[PDB]
Order: structure tokens, then C-alpha cells, then sequence
């Protein structure tokens, strides 16, 4: 069956801003009369006790899109909030009054199992796993081979200690109490909604870590925060075109490898490429900044740019068979990341301009116009027909958010050989299953 409401952002299960189907498209519920009962329906419609919590001002973080909508008010008797009365006007909402809720729902009570061993944060360690090893109780450690944040994820809410903010392959540097120095779990890969590490995919007992340093095991370092990073889909339907350009002003981009392959037997002088130009406007719509994971040493030059990119694969760009396979090459752009504009209020804070921090602030987006070397796939090579254009944002997991289910972005493309159209632009997870399939065929 198909859920008409559900929660993202948020750490725990039954916490996070209210989304609701209505139209085949998901959408947010502004908060101007946001109350406790009516929250406390979506919590006893997924199944959870009753709300604690209304919370209101997209404090779990805010959605992109359709406001749906407005100062809902249930009676309590409702079997789903889509059946509440409202008010279905929302022109005076926007996306900093998205609602959420805090469920009441059962804690499990305690972990035995599983601790995070030395450091002097409670939200960090070694991650240590009890085990039966000839009699005794013991603690050993997990293999850090493939350790990422996913895995982390779980680690952090089987804990209770909120999101994962890093994941740690090697540990050497934490002490804390006596274990067995012996990895003991290995080859964990988690798809990230598992209730404990030992619900992921993982070898049994027959743990064959590598010799290394991976050896000494895995830590994660949990918060309760995160950020959560969304590309604007409207935009990039807005803002898509074609451009043949010479050759001879695309002698940066050529050096900074941002053409396919064919580029390089082009004439300099007398050649083009054809270039699917287009706008990434990335918003952090989670509950903290968004942060490169490196500091300012792996930051690389960008020579068109001229500022500094602290993200060497912040997105895949392609142009996709309808298969899925690629039809075009596609590009791992890397990105300066700043504040260009914030949502209200809200102050811009990070710039890329004379090696300053970067990040992009919570309520903020960070855009790549059109016009900007780089922002395109190269298409040069690609013959008339019937694809999907997409983007992926943070493709590799690679800093901590909030919400991953969110960083695709898929449309529609049309290309002629002469002109291209691009509809049915939207964020993965928006339509509804059913509305999904009709996207493909
Ligand atoms: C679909 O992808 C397959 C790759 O297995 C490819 O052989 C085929 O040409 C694609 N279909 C079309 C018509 O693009
Ligand atoms: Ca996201
Ligand atoms: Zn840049």
C-alpha cells in the first residue's frame, strides 16, 4: 500500500518534517496553526504513540516545492491527516514554516552489544561489539575496510547519540578500556535504515579483515544535527540550453577536464563542442551547515573558477539512456562552496573569495550558474533522441546529511539535434511509486 504522509530530516525514527502525498507529489504542511493533536494524527497514523512535540519553523529541517497544505486542524478522530480540515491556501508560506513532529515511541532500552570505546567525546570512539571468544566476554572491533558514513549512521542511532557526523576507517589514536585487539565483525555495509550494525549486510564470524591499518577498527563521531543538501529542480528546467562554443574559449575547461573525451582530436581553431548548459542552485535545507570534509590543504585551485574547490566530486552530471545507461560521458564536477543566497532572513556567511571557509549555511544555497565554466555535459557526441538527464549531489556519501534519499535529480530530455527540452524535472522521491514508473515510459 501507499503511505500518504511521512517523515525526513531527523534523527530518530518517528521525528522529522511532516510530508504528505496529495497530487502524486510529496509536499510539506506549513506551520500557522500547527498543533499537538493534529500532530499527534501523523504520529498515530505511522503507528507511534502521539506527538510530544509540534514543532513548527522547520526546526527538523525544510522541504523544497509544493507547500500543500496549511493550519491543519484535526479533530484527533481522523485515520490520516489528509483528512483533517485546512486551509488550502499557502501563498503566505514558504519553506522556513515547513511543520515537523516529535513522536512518542519506544526506546530500546539499553545497548549492551555495542559502545564506542576511547576519546573524551561521548559522541565519538572506536565502535567495539561484545562477542563470546572461549568462555569469556569480550570486546573486539569491526573491520574498517569500506567504513562510511552510512554504516556510521546506524551506529549513531543504534546509540541513541542522534546522526553520524564522520566515519573512520583507521583508528590508532583511542585508548579508553580493555578490548581484545582482535577484529571481530568485518565487511559491514549498511543501506542505512537498519535498527543495529549487526542488521546490515555483514560476513558472520568469519571475519576476514585485511593486515593494516584498518585493522585497528572503525570509529564514527555522531551528532545530533546534520545538514542536508537539495538541488533545485525548477532551476535546472528553467535555465537548461544548448551552446556550440569554439574550441579556442574552452581552453581552460579542456585543461581542467571538463569536456568528454573526443575534445582532445578537436580543432582548437576551427572546432566546437556542443555543451547542454544549465544551473545547479544547491540548497542546505538540514539542521546544521554543510561543511567539505577536508580543511583548507586539499582544497585544489580551479584555474577557470579562480577560487578554491574543497569539494574535488561534489556532483555527477549525465545524460542517461532511458535504460539507465549512460549516453553521454557526463562530468564529477568540483565545487567552491558559499553562501550566493539565504532564505528570509537568514545571513550569508561562508565565501570562496580569498581562500575563506567554506560551507554552505543552513537556509542557504550555493548556485553554479549556467554561464560558469563547467556547468553543462558535454554532448558533442550524442545523437538525437530520447534520455534522462541527471544530477547527483554528494554521490559518494562522502559528508554527513540528514537525508540522502533526496540528492538525485532526474528530468526528462528531448533533444532534437538542434534544440533540447527538458521536463518532468524533480528530486528523486517526490512522486509517488505508481507516478515514478509513468516518468519512464
Ligand atoms: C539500452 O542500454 C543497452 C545497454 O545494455 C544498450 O545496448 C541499448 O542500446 C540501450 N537502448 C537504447 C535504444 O538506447
Ligand atoms: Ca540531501
Ligand atoms: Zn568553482
Amino acid at each position: 500500500e501507499q503511505p500518504l504522509v511521512r517523515l525526513r530530516g531527523g534523527a530518530y525514527i518517528g521525528e522529522g518534517r511532516v510530508e504528505v502525498l496529495k497530487n502524486g507529489e510529496w509536499g510539506t504542511v506549513c506551520d500557522d496553526k500547527w498543533d499537538l493533536v493534529s500532530a499527534s494524527v501523523v504520529c498515530r497514523e505511522l503507528g507511534f504513540g502521539s506527538a510530544k512535540e509540534a514543532v513548527t519553523g522547520s526546526r527538523l529541517g525544510q522541504g523544497i516545492g509544493p507547500i500543500h497544505l496549511n493550519e491543519i486542524q484535526c479533530t484527533g478522530n481522523e485515520k490520516s491527516i489528509i483528512d483533517c480540515k485546512f486551509n488550502a491556501e499557502s501563498q503566505g508560506c514558504n519553506h522556513e514554516e515547513d511543520a515537523g513532529v516529535r513522536c512518542n515511541t519506544p526506546a530500546m532500552g539499553l545497548q549492551k552489544k555495542l559502545r564506542l570505546n576511547g576519546g573524551r567525546n561521548p559522541y565519538e570512539g572506536r565502535v567495539e561489539v561484545l562477542v563470546e571468544r572461549q568462555g569469556s566476554l569480550v570486546w573486539g572491533m569491526v573491520c574498517g575496510q569500506n567504513w562510511g558514513i552510512v554504516e556510521a549512521m546506524v551506529v549513531c542511532r543504534q546509540l541513541g547519540l542522534g546522526f553520524a557526523s564522520n566515519a573512520f576507517q583507521e583508528t590508532w589514536y583511542w585508548h579508553g578500556d580493555v578490548n581484545s585487539n582482535k577484529v571481530v565483525m568485518s565487511g559491514v555495509k549498511c543501506s542505512g535504515t537498519e535498527l543495529s550494525l549487526a542488521h546490515c549486510r555483514h560476513d558472520g564470524e568469519d571475519v576476514a579483515c585485511p593486515q593494516g591499518g584498518v585493522q585497528y577498527g572503525a570509529g564514527v563521531a555522531c551528532s545530533e544535527t546534520a545538514p542536508d543538501l537539495v538541488l533545485n529542480a525548477e532551476m535546472v528546467q528553467q535555465t537548461t540550453y544548448l551552446e556550440d562554443r569554439p574550441m579556442f574559449l574552452l581552453q581552460c575547461a579542456m585543461e581542467e577536464n571538463c569536456l568528454s573525451a573526443s575534445a582532445a582530436q578537436t580543432d582548437p581553431t576551427t572546432g566546437y563542442r556542443r555543451l547542454l548548459r544549465f544551473s545547479s542552485q544547491i540548497h542546505n535545507n538540514g539542521q546544521s551547515d554543510f561543511r567539505p570534509k577536508n580543511g583548507r590543504h586539499a582544497w585544489i585551485w580551479h584555474d577557470c573558477h579562480r577560487h578554491y574547490h574543497s569539494m574535488e566530486v561534489f556532483t555527477h552530471y549525465d545524460l542517461l539512456n532511458l535504460n539507465g545507461t549512460k549516453v553521454a560521458e557526463g562530468h564529477k564536477a568540483s565545487f567552491c562552496l558559499e553562501d550566493t543566497e539565504c532564505e528570509g532572513d537568514i545571513q550569508k556567511n561562508y565565501e570562496c573569495a580569498n581562500f575563506g571557509d567554506q560551507g554552505i549555511t543552513m537556509g542557504c544555497w550555493d548556485m553554479y550558474r549556467h554561464d560558469i565554466d563547467c556547468q553543462w555535459v558535454d554532448i558533442t557526441d550524442v545523437p538525437p533522441g530520447d534520455y534522462l538527464f541527471q544530477v547527483v549531489i554528494n554521490p559518494n556519501f562522502e559528508v554527513a546529511e540528514s537525508d540522502y534519499s533526496n540528492n538525485i535529480m532526474k528530468c526528462r530530455s528531448r533533444y532534437d539535434g538542434h534544440r533540447i527540452w527538458m521536463y518532468n524535472c524533480h528530486i528523486g522521491g517526490s512522486f509517488s511509486e505508481e507516478t515514478e514508473k509513468k516518468f519512464e515510459h
